[PDB]
């Protein structure tokens, strides 16, 4: 329980993995998503007194061969007595033994087993020595990379040494590290050690399974590059995988040489992750350049949050390799459409039934603005599916626009015909009357981003809506005074505070004929609310208030506030209403520099 | 001081570094060694309010010209200027834009300077050109070891992005980033970039003052391995370093291959670590395969501890080359007495004063074994140096052993002719009294061991150390009274208790008629105080009881506690007494296996 030498072995609910290392202060940290059985035990070579907690008494080391059976390896001691391997670890020298557990032995292929029962003095020697080094070499000692050659013909060992303190030879994990004995150390592994691969292009050729893979690697010239050395990562998908997919899509990606190049890059990393070093969730770059998601839940290892994992730790000389059930395509390789997540689903679902998917061709560049499922209400989709059809119209571009490439004052052109502002601020890009969210991705055809609202081009200019509402009635007149109705119905980019006809009637009407005499004045006034450039309060960062020059020159601040527009600290009536040449924000009362 | 949108720069004190960020939680950490003086202002675009803290107001963003103001360079605002670049930045597109600070162009060499203000239309141009992306790229997009086009002939801009968060292009720091523009973002860098080199091996090649070290890397078929792509770092020995060493060991290292290859790969790093990506001490692992420690003390880059770093950050298409002062040289390269530390100097002093210096021949294999400083006392050096020459003679072996390679029960033969018992514990390795501490090093001809006291071969045997002192008289008797003399006059491992005459006086001689009635019981009673192996005290983990089985078959146990043995919970008188065959324990009173 809790003492000197205590030794605690965990294995991970619902699995058969076991973890042992010294009972320290901290390691209910659950592992793989689950959490473990613990069992306390004396530290191998250590022994209970009477009275005392803990183990504070310890026994002498032994042999290696001895410390086999003290680790709790009877059946690597009774290959070890068999093979006459037992004499040598007995005696003089300095040897480090990955020993398999018994568990380890039970998983060998009985074929295998009984095949090196069959020849004691040289098959199961040469193994046994496969696992042995001729040093003695601790944990720490085993850096990861390392090439260490055995004590069988010089076979490479495969050494693998990760953060998380995992340690593997030739993948296999070391249970239970650093048994010291007399002539060396034994080390316990999960599993027998197996030649290693010639390498794995040598093994994605011999495989049938890999049949359709191996193809695709010959199309893109990649196959070549894993035949050489290195230390790789290779998630295989399976025939059951690509034909898992749907039908013209691995077509497609074939055909074309980027898309078939960055897929298989897709599948490769560029270091060497056994299953046993994953304890949980992380995340690695791969050789297309783009990161997979790798985690284990149990015993299953799992691909961007799937597990696909039947098969593997299948070393080879180059790396590892796990066979998947499916087939990671990077966004490089898909398609426009295919781009689109859980919340685009009803754009990604609109366009399909309304006749604009086909639309997008593969020899084409597009761009998909998608509104997220929480921007169609009720009410719009109630509406007649042809407007609906017009307004995703709107939603499409005919030539790739990246989120890198975009600036204020640009000018969209949907494949409706219509034509959409981009408006760029510090903190947000507005495109009309739309923001965009995070979460923009490329594809191979074109690129795809996400709108908080539906966009709508707005279809009338500010003098258009000044003299539809009877609100404004008053304050258009003073505008026409001020000659600017040119600029209110030419194109342009303006920021127009419009008070209602309430506000003018705060000054009984006397005050209209009192500042109607002066010429002069009535300009200032009115150009105060005027400002150029649109500025529309989703695009304000909250909280923050916002310094503008009118037009009149006099400073004007602008803070949004809980989805609403305060213009020098007046809470606005109405906010955003967006026009052809500009904004309109509607105000209580008249606006003055001050 | 503190508020929102309150932008903090450091300035490392006595180095012109400066570091911009916003004003955080934690940032007093001092930098490379030193602490910082901080100068707290409005982030750029952010404005005072009054009786507001900190900046609550925020300025409408300039495209990129105007932003070359408002981050605060004029210098690289007016050579925009007068290339005519203004007027494409300040027009459609999306750039990013890598802006040298007013410093950084004072740094330029004036010859350059006035050299692009020479040529405003073509060269001023193809620079600034070269400082810039032809789309936004903030600094979370710019990925380390990314080769990003250049606005200028597709020039590559070497990206680098390290966990500190130091970003740089071409290792060129990014002081203040992500500055938002209507026309895509500035960051502002602290040097003028430059034009790439061709790679390492050219730059090695054409470079008079590498003229040394390009020499060893033709001998080591290291330089074609500099000239193909990759990213690299490589500290550089000048033609000084090479001239600062003893005179020989350049020719000697030389002259074998091992040795200078494993030199020249000492000095390479596999990543590429720019000048300003270190904020502190660090380790790297080099193509040798040992580790080097990096660090930086105010703007001098040190290299294991030491600041051999003149010219830094040298850029070319492979990797970065740092110039230094010395040459790193891995213990792999070393003669066997130069792998000795500050605490060997005695020892490595002693053995070049006596004349066993020039006794280790470079063609040779050999082991130190080295007491530290503290084990040399007066009384020690005050004995006739002709006799510590034989005993320095013991602490040297004519055959290279690893700490890998020691096993318990191993004999060694030191070059004086005596031979050195191994004894091999747990938690411990002994050699002959002496035990073994950490720092254990394998150079090119040998290795080196660190022992806490000096090695002193037993010249007397159990029979001899027993007839030789008064007080165990009686006990001998027993001894030869149980046909035991045999056995300690000849050779083996024991652990031999003897009491005292002192403690058979407790008895009054009575009990010693009563007992020698018996034959059986003397054999049990006898047989109890001897145990096979030698088990000293200084080998023992402190607190820990041993339970060790005797020769007569009953249990014993051994707990060393504050350096004092204690045999049964009793304080022995004298302990770890070395025999040839054996080591002796004095105790107060008779054991009995109770
Ligand atoms: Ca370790
Ligand atoms: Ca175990
Ligand atoms: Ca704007
Ligand atoms: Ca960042
Ligand atoms: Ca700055
Ligand atoms: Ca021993
Ligand atoms: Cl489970
Ligand atoms: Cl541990
Ligand atoms: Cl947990
Ligand atoms: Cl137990
Ligand atoms: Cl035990
Ligand atoms: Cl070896
Ligand atoms: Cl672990
Ligand atoms: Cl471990
Ligand atoms: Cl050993
Ligand atoms: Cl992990
Ligand atoms: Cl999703
Ligand atoms: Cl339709
Ligand atoms: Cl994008
Ligand atoms: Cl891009
Ligand atoms: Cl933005
Ligand atoms: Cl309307
Ligand atoms: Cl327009
Ligand atoms: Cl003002
Ligand atoms: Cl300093
Ligand atoms: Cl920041
Ligand atoms: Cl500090
Ligand atoms: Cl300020
Ligand atoms: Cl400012
Ligand atoms: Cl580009
Ligand atoms: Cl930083
Ligand atoms: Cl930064
Ligand atoms: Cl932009
Ligand atoms: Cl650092
Ligand atoms: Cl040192
Ligand atoms: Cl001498
Ligand atoms: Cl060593
Ligand atoms: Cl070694
Ligand atoms: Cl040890
Ligand atoms: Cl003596
Ligand atoms: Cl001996
Ligand atoms: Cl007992
Ligand atoms: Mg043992
Ligand atoms: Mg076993
Ligand atoms: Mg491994
Ligand atoms: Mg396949
Ligand atoms: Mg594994
Ligand atoms: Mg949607
Ligand atoms: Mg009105
Ligand atoms: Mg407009
Ligand atoms: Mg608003
Ligand atoms: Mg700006
Ligand atoms: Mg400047
Ligand atoms: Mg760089
Ligand atoms: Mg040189
Ligand atoms: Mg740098
Ligand atoms: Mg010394
Ligand atoms: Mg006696
Ligand atoms: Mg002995
Ligand atoms: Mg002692
Ligand atoms: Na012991
Ligand atoms: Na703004
Ligand atoms: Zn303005
Ligand atoms: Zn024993």
């Amino acid at each position: 329980d809790q003492g000197p030498n205590v030794c605690a072995l965990q294995q991970i609910l619902g699995t058969k993995k076991k973890y042992f290392s010294t009972a320290k202060n901290w390691y209910k940290k659950s592992i793989c998503g689950q959490k473990t059985t613990v069992l306390y035990e004396c530290c191998p070579g250590y022994m209970r007194m009477e009275g005392m907690k803990g183990c504070p008494a310890v026994l002498p080391i032994d042999h290696v061969y001895g410390t086999l059976g003290i680790v709790g390896a009877t059946t690597t001691q009774r290959y070890s007595d068999a093979s006459k391997l037992r004499e040598e670890i007995e005696g003089k020298g300095s040897f480090t033994y990955f020993a398999p557990s018994n568990e380890a032995w039970d998983n060998l292929d009985s074929d295998i087993r009984r095949g090196l029962e069959s020849n004691v003095n040289v098959e199961l020697l040469n193994a046994l020595h496969s696992h042995m080094i001729n040093k003695r070499m601790l944990t720490k000692d085993l850096k990861n990379g390392m090439i260490i050659p055995s004590m069988y013909n010089n076979l490479g060992l495969f050494i693998n040494h990760y953060p998380n303190g995992v340690v593997t030879v030739n993948c296999a994990r070391i249970i239970h590290g650093n048994q010291i004995a007399t002539n060396g150390v034994v080390h316990v592994i999960d599993r027998v050690l197996t030649q290693i691969g010639t390498s794995i292009q040598d093994f994605i050729e011999a495989e049938d399974d890999l049949s359709s893979f191996r193809a695709a690697a010959i199309t893109s010239d990649i196959l070549e590059a894993l035949g050489r050395d290195g230390h790789f990562t290779l998630f295989a998908p399976t025939n059951e995988a690509f034909e898992k997919l749907p039908r013209g899509v691995l077509e497609r990606i074939m055909g074309d040489k980027v898309a078939s190049e960055a897929l298989m890059k897709y599948h490769i990393l560029n270091t060497l992750q056994c299953s046993e070093s994953i304890m949980g969730g992380a995340v690695f770059e791969t050789l297309e350049g783009n990161t997979i998601e790798i985690g284990c839940d149990g015993d299953s290892i799992t691909v961007n949050g799937i597990k696909m994992v039947n098969k593997k730790d299948i070393v080879t000389n180059n790396g590892v390799i796990h066979l998947i059930d499916q087939v990671l395509i990077p966004d490089s390789a898909k398609q426009v459409i295919e781009l689109a997540g859980k919340q685009q689903t009803t754009f990604t679902d609109l366009v399909a039934q309304l006749g604009l998917a086909s639309a997008l061709r593969p020899d084409g560049e597009y761009t998909l603005l998608a509104p997220v499922n929480n921007a169609f209400s009720d009410d719009t989709l109630s509406m007649d599916q042809r407007l609906l059809k017009l307004i995703l119209q709107n939603h499409i571009l005919k030539v790739k626009v990246g989120l890198n490439e975009l600036y204020n004052g640009q000018i969209l052109e949907t494949i409706g015909g219509k034509q959409l502002r981009v408006f760029v601020y510090r903190t947000a890009v507005c495109i009309e009357n739309s923001c965009m969210e995070k979460g923009s991705k490329q594809g191979r055809n074109g690129a795809i981003h996400i709108f908080r609202e539906i966009i709508k081009p707005a279809e009338k200019s500010l003098h258009e809506k000044l003299k539809q509402d009877k609100r404004f009635s008053t304050f258009l007149s003073l505008l026409e005074a001020a000659d600017l109705k040119e600029l209110l119905t030419q194109p342009g980019d303006w920021t127009l505070f419009v008070p209602t006809n309430d506000a003018f009637k705060g000054m009984t009407s006397e005050e209209k004929e009192i500042l109607i005499r002066d010429k002069n004045a009535l300009q200032n006034i009115i150009l105060y609310h005027l400002t150029p450039g649109v500025f529309i309060g989703k695009g304000f960062e909250p909280g923050v208030t916002n310094i503008l020059k009118t037009t009149q020159g006099s400073k004007i601040f602008l803070k949004e506030v809980n989805d609403t527009l305060l213009v020098n600290e007046l809470k606005s009536k109405e906010s955003d209403i967006m026009t052809t040449n500009g904004v309109i924000h509607v105000v209580d009362k008249l606006l003055y520099p001050a």
